[PDB]
């Protein structure tokens, strides 16, 4: 039949998958930004009108990456000179044009490189880090205020998160938090004074004659963490000739005994603030709630009205302690904890209350907390049909929770069973997203009746495209391991054949709470190598999984490298014997933690496995960031998990890779893992004997996503399987 | 037949080569070492006694890589703790023995980590350089003196030359020569303040949990060089209680006006001492002669007594200046030095007379004078059978330059065509060193007749051995470019046959001065090549070459990355076109420079090579170091010949590749070539969609010679070829 999913049209993009990113300014209309200009669009009905003119900025004499309108409407700040740095974090210039006298402000603008921006989540207040400081403007075109005067340049960060915790805790550069009502400024500053450096060369432009040598403050694991401050100000009380007083919001005792960390803040309400904090073993965490004193101008955080929450199986929360949903009094909140069987589900919490009560419970999770209104609480987990694989929105009701519904479930069962969700400022409208098993469905519905208001984007174009191609099946399935039962999801080629015998390649990833088993629809190297070259792409979901609850995902704990691994084998080791594997041509490749785990399992000595590709893998936990590798495997430390963290490297193995063909992928700027990790592992096989594969990309990080790296990473390898396979 | 040359056979060396390394003491006795212990012997009869027995250090609690015996027999400098650093230098720790009392001197012993250390000409004195400085030690056991107090971690070096000096002028770490009785030391002195560094990342061990960055000063293609200062020192007017005074000797003023480089410095007599400048524009160098005045002290260079060596068709020697030889009254010397035909011969100077007069001439080139005698000059040339490719040791009468004798062409021209020698102290004796084109042949003969003595060394051993095998037979002739006549050598596999079409591989080097086509004997991977892949293994030495005058090796002068590649891709147009090529299977190696060359051949466009390999190039002039690189190409700026820097990289041809095969080797702790230099070429072949093969190698340098690595990478580059041919 007519042509298959080539690996042009994956690399090339010839088959373009239709979003639908919208911003809810109100409870009423959101922003439908086009690729000219920007509508304004009416929830219940539908009308739009234009916010402003694709045209309006002609002549700005910049390139603009990126705007974001005043909770006013009022304003638009524009973002330009965008100079990327690590995951979250990069630097811009800003311009703010008033909508008011559509007049782009002059005075008192914000400076270049300016790190992070944001405005109050209610007027058009502005607060800013440059240099590492903290300034607000509390109007667009006046001067600016000074909040801190302690920034150094990786040393101390206000207001912004240091290299571990934008990656690791916050996954943002951004550490300041608005009140409310835009009154208080809360922030957080990290000290990076005695964090030891990684350091590697940076060639840039041909044209550069002496490479540059890049250093960022990163904690190895076991190496000494940044420390952590907090603070608030107010941004009402703030002169132009006082230094703006900010109050530090300290403790708590069994915190400050040893090395902690800062792993969430939320605020309750005008006055009340949330911290978590998380003691270097990850075991404990503590949660105090800070009430603004009147006429004391500090914050107090009553003991008593603090919560513990840890764990004796594992570390606390899916990656870091579930955020807080206070109610509109603030005197108390809902949050994802763990289940006395080990499922995460939603406790309801009185601030002065030690106990909680769960009120969802099964063998199911509860993924996120979407919504919260004084009538309902909205959801999204994979309860339905018992697979979690899946994600549909839920609500249930606060005063009988016997009473539960499902919102997204049956939409449309055969295409979607993967949501998630978008509400508008009042939780009155909602937009859901189904992104599979089928094409991505864009829709709007109304919360007073869940009424389905209209289809926002169907991916009809695409399909019409899609069926003059064949395109690839995606099976989604368990097995049983020794009672418990495991996903697994397998990419089949056109006009699969059970009776024929295919060549299999397992994508893994395998890391602590992942999940390669889903019903998401994805466009990628996958789709090519099984459309094209009818290779079955599969990935298997073991011990260490996430969204099963504890005791599969926990049974890493201090233990990465073993379990995980070992159920990839055995899951291949399965498939093989279903009958359409031809158990002779077997390969396995990842990225990041599957390239730690794809390097593990090629050097287990299986015999599994003909062949395999490592990307930018781990080869040595004692080599990764303090944050991520101790929540896991505790401190290398003899008096600790020293032993193991030794007993589990990619070197350690070299031995074995005698009977496999690897290839080893690695950009050289790789700031998250450092080249270093593949330097050592090259090392070990040459110094063994082996012969394998390699691929260097000079100046590209830990995604290699730069358009030429990127289509130059997938080709090399398409070769590298078609090689090992044909 | 029985069996080939195998890889294995290469890289475990299974067919040792034998030596004769022996170390004239005298003029009459040489020290033969052995295993175990070291012999004495007696040139004349070749009775032999033992000079200290195997057993002598057997406690001494430290391996020892190697002796150095004082000139005056008795002292023993035992040298541990090897510590590699760069090409030539090192640290190591030492300790001095007593031959008299056979005792370990204890006291006031050599400091640990010395940089360098060396006896004096005569008697048992010692000079070292230990953090920069420059100590004298008058008796193996008593203290030490100060010479110099500037030395600084790289910055001042005292003694000891800095990496470009070491790599690029001097070829030697140390930068100290002692006068003919050992009463003066004259020292070079040098200062990288304000060179740039180089700064990579070194991973070491595995435990090893942050990698390190190595620095290096290292000017690159016009950058700053370090600059340089000489002192004579007399250590015979040092007290224990004064510093030290070095006169330091200037000039000259033809130097001084800009950047310039010391290349040469040669002791006339007890009291005369030469040196030779260059300005950095290796144009023209002024050699200068001093004198020791009496009764000053200080150290008088009359001009008038100065001689100018310059070249107006390229630079000066053929790397560096020419060694002057001075007679025995110092009052004339003579020296290698260019032709008015373009040839480098023997010319002698009166040390007070401007015009020199040439002794030798004719369409070949004197390589080296070896001897000189108030009766002969003893020097090693490639007239013979006037071919470049060979070496012969020649004696002219400083009487009549009509009589040359050639001392090695007819001992056994069928086995040896290629000679070097080394003479006894007053050259009574001389063992000549054949190493082709048959197996290496160590003699002994005695000057005063020119009689052989005895064999030394006829590697039987290795022969008796190689007839069980089908050895590879190498074919050495020229072709003919346009009028001149270009060499070329062939490595032909076992029964080869002129009917069949064999795959053919150049191994290229094609530097400035570079000669790959020799009578040498050679036992490499081009020998199993050949041996058991039936791989015609071709060297061509074209324009730039070396040894042939400077009409050819100046061909290139502004002008690298022009001729020499252009007539590398001439030649295999040619050897296909010779019937026993397959011209469908023709591919192209080299290290270094030729990692250069390859690359630029294989971004040529010929069509000629189908695949290639290039190992730790050079991808742009502007990367590798100042005095090499601006030799050749003069200065990177506008006003002198930028334009060709530019026109000459390897990225500009990026997209050439796509037509060919190819694989990236380069070690990541390369100090010389940095591995910068590939990073740049696998960036821009990126940029331009080629796909090709990759290998780095963590930790090893320029040479890649550590023995897992060495054994790996040729591994690696022989399946490379299969592939590509099979
Ligand atoms: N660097 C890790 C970051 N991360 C957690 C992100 C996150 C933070 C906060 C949060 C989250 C998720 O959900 C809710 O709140 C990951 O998911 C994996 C990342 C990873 C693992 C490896 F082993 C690698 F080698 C390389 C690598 F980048």
């Amino acid at each position: 039949s007519r042509k298959t999913y080539t690996l042009t049209d994956y690399l090339k993009n010839t088959y373009r998958l239709k979003l639908y990113s919208l911003r809810w300014i109100s409870d009423h209309e959101y922003l439908y930004k086009q690729e000219n200009n920007i509508l304004v669009f009416n929830a219940e009905y539908g009308n739009s009108s234009v916010f402003l003119e694709n045209s309006t900025f002609d002549e700005f004499g910049h390139s603009i990456n990126d705007y974001s309108i005043s909770p006013d409407g009022q304003f638009i700040l524009l973002e330009y000179n965008y100079v990327k740095q690590w995951r979250h974090s990069y630097t811009a210039s800003y311009d703010i044009y008033d909508l008011n006298k559509r007049q782009l402000i002059t005075e008192e603008r914000i400076p270049n490189n300016t790190q992070w921006v944001t405005w109050s989540p209610v007027g058009h207040k502005l607060a800013y880090v440059w240099n590492n400081d903290i300034y607000v403007k509390i109007e667009p075109n006046l001067p600016s205020y000074r909040i801190t005067w302690t920034g150094k340049e990786d040393i101390i960060y206000n207001g912004i998160t240091d290299w571990v915790y934008e990656e690791e805790v916050f996954s943002a550069y951004s550490a300041l938090w608005w009140s409310p009502n835009g009154t208080f400024l809360a922030y957080a500053q990290f000290n990076d004074t005695e964090v030891p450096l990684i350091e590697y060369s940076f060639y840039s432009d041909e044209s550069l004659q002496y490479p540059k040598t890049v250093r960022v403050p990163y904690p190895k694991a076991g190496a000494v963490n940044p420390t952590v401050k907090f603070f608030v100000v107010n941004t009402d009380s703030l002169s132009s000739v006082t230094n703006a007083t900010s109050i530090q919001i300290t403790a708590p005792a069994s915190m400050l005994i040893g090395d902690h960390y800062l792993c969430d803040v939320t605020w309750a309400t005008q006055e009340r603030i949330s911290l978590q904090w998380l003691r270097r073993i990850q075991n404990y965490s503590v949660m105090d709630i800070c009430d603004y004193d009147e006429s004391s101008g500090r914050w107090n955080c009553l003991v008593a009205r603090q919560h513990i929450e840890m764990s004796t199986t594992g570390w606390v929360g899916r990656f870091r302690p579930s955020e807080p949903h206070f109610t509109l009094d603030g005197n108390s909140f809902y949050k994802i904890i763990s289940n006395e069987e080990g499922y995460r589900h939603i406790c309801y919490f009185q601030i002065d209350k030690k106990d909680c009560t769960f009120i969802t419970k099964g063998t199911w999770e509860v993924i996120g907390i979407e919504a919260l209104t004084s009538d309902y609480l909205y959801y999204i987990s994979n309860e339905y049909k018992g697979m979690p694989g899946g994600r549909n929105l839920y609500k249930i009701q606060l005063s009988d929770y016997t009473k539960v519904t499902c919102l997204s479930c049956e939409l449309n069962p055969e295409r979607c069973q993967y949501y998630s969700v978008s509400f508008s400022k009042e939780a009155k409208y909602y937009q859901l997203r189904c992104s599979g098993p089928g094409l991505p469905l864009y829709t709007l519905h109304s919360s007073v009746n869940d009424k389905g208001l209209r289809v926002l984007e169907d991916n009809s174009a695409l399909d019409k495209m899609l069926q003059n191609v064949q395109m690839p099946s995606k099976k989604l399935d368990f097995i049983i391991l020794n009672e418990t039962k495991f996903w697994y999801q397998m990419i089949l080629p056109p006009h699969f054949d059970k009776s024929k015998k295919y060549p299999l390649l397992l994508d893994v990833y395998a890391g602590p709470c992942s999940q390669k088993a889903d019903t998401v629809f994805r466009l990628n190297w996958a789709t090519y190598l099984a459309s094209t070259e009818n290779i079955i792409v599969a990935s298997f979901d073991g011990r260490g999984s996430g969204y099963q609850g504890d005791k599969i995902m926990h049974a890493i704990n201090r233990r990465l490298g073993t379990f995980e691994v070992e159920d990839q084998i055995e899951a291949a080791r399965q498939f093989s014997k279903m009958g359409f594997v031809d158990n002779k041509r077997i390969a396995i490749w990842g990225w990041s933690y599957g390239g730690y785990v794809t390097s593990m399992v090629l050097g287990s000595g299986s015999g599994v496995f003909k062949c395999g590709i490592a990307v930018a893998p781990v080869s040595r936990w004692e080599y990764y960031d303090s944050v991520y590798t101790e929540r896991y495997m505790g401190l290398p430390t003899p008096e600790d998990n020293l032993d193991h963290y030794r007993n589990s490297t990619v070197m350690s193995r070299a031995e074995n890779f005698k009977q496999v063909e690897y290839l080893l992928i690695h950009g050289t700027a790789d700031d998250n893992v450092h080249f270093q990790q593949s330097a050592q592992i090259s090392k070990a096989l040459v110094d063994v004997g082996v012969d394998f594969q390699a691929m260097w990309y000079t100046d590209e990080d830990h995604g290699i996503a730069s358009s030429t790296a990127h289509q130059h990473i997938y080709t090399h390898m398409s070769h590298f399987i078609k090689q090992c396979f044909s």
